[PDB]
């Protein structure tokens, strides 16, 4: 879905790290 992908957009940032 696209509400599901906008979690995704965290997965490239440094808090997902």
């Amino acid at each position: 879905r696209s509400k599901d992908l906008r979690h995704a957009f965290r997965s490239m940032f440094p808090s997902s790290e």
